[PDB]
């Protein structure tokens, strides 16, 4: 909206690629975000100029409610640091929630489960992000990712053909995807995008696996089945790499990863 401020960086150079050994772009012409292809700088200004605001969201139920103290102190230093952010801690133990100091403009909202609405989100945040809470961030998890609608490629199937993806593959369950479709398998633990487009995804989704629940099939990755789906018919307008979902301990710490930015809990 607003005009950029001066800003002296790095000519762009257009017969120099940014990266040569992985693909920056989707063939529906979307970003794939992989380190050395954004300028933080410039995207920084550009989403602070329009004062964002970004929610994080998170389940810890039973056990996993052990996972939020490491979760919520690494986002605090790798997690739109500059920026507004609303954390939605979705729990059956409120009181378990640890005490988490965090920088300012940032604030954290603890929404008791069992049950309790959607309309909040769309006063109280411009993104949406969902992610799994036993996870830790390890570096910078920025604006870059922002945008209408974000899936992350799944690390263990990153380099595989679509045939080993591990989509639904029976025709009567909705989340259905034959050999010959897909382009990426998505990982359901990293997700995002507006808050319209975030609700149109778990709306369609929640819908979905009524009708395959009526049916009495269950599709074999469950939430993540039927994510890989919706993405299919409907193309995320940014891709994220594997830098913003992988485990090192199962995967170890390939070249072609410049950084490791959030990661499983061992
Ligand atoms: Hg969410
Ligand atoms: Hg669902
Ligand atoms: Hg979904």
């Amino acid at each position: 909206m607003v005009s950029l401020p001066r800003m002296v960086y790095p000519q762009p150079k257009v017969l120099t690629p940014c990266r040569k050994d992985v693909l920056v772009v989707t063939p529906w012409l979307a970003p794939i975000v992989w380190e050395g292809t954004f300028n933080i700088d410039i995207l920084n200004e550009q989403f602070r100029l329009q004062n964002t605001t970004i929610g994080l969201t998170v389940f810890a139920i039973k056990k996993y409610v052990a996972f939020l103290k490491l979760f919520l102190e690494t986002a605090e230093k790798h997690f739109m640091v500059g920026h507004r952010v609303h954390y939605y801690v979705f729990t059956d133990q409120p009181a378990a929630v640890p005490r988490v100091t965090l920088g300012t403009g940032r604030q954290l909202s603890v929404l008791e489960v069992g049950a309790y609405c959607e309309r909040r989100f769309l006063s109280e945040v411009d993104y949406l992000v969902c992610v799994d809470v036993d996870m830790e961030f390890r570096d910078h998890v920025g604006v870059e990712i922002l945008t209408p609608l974000f899936g992350t490629l799944h690390p263990s199937f990153y380099g595989s053909s679509r045939e080993a993806f591990t989509y639904e593959r029976r025709p009567q369950s909705q989340a259905y995807i034959p050999k010959d479709e897909g382009d990426f398998y998505y990982m359901g633990a990293f997700f995002g995008g507006s808050v319209q487009e975030v609700q149109r995804l778990t709306r369609a989704c929640h819908q979905a696996m009524m009708v395959d629940q009526a049916n009495g099939i269950e599709a074999v990755w469950h939430d993540e089945s039927h994510l890989n789906k919706y993405l299919l018919r409907h193309k995320p307008t940014k891709v994220l790499s594997p830098e913003y979902l992988w485990d090192q301990q199962l995967l170890g710490w390939p070249a072609v990863l410049r950084k490791l930015r959030f990661t499983a809990v061992p």
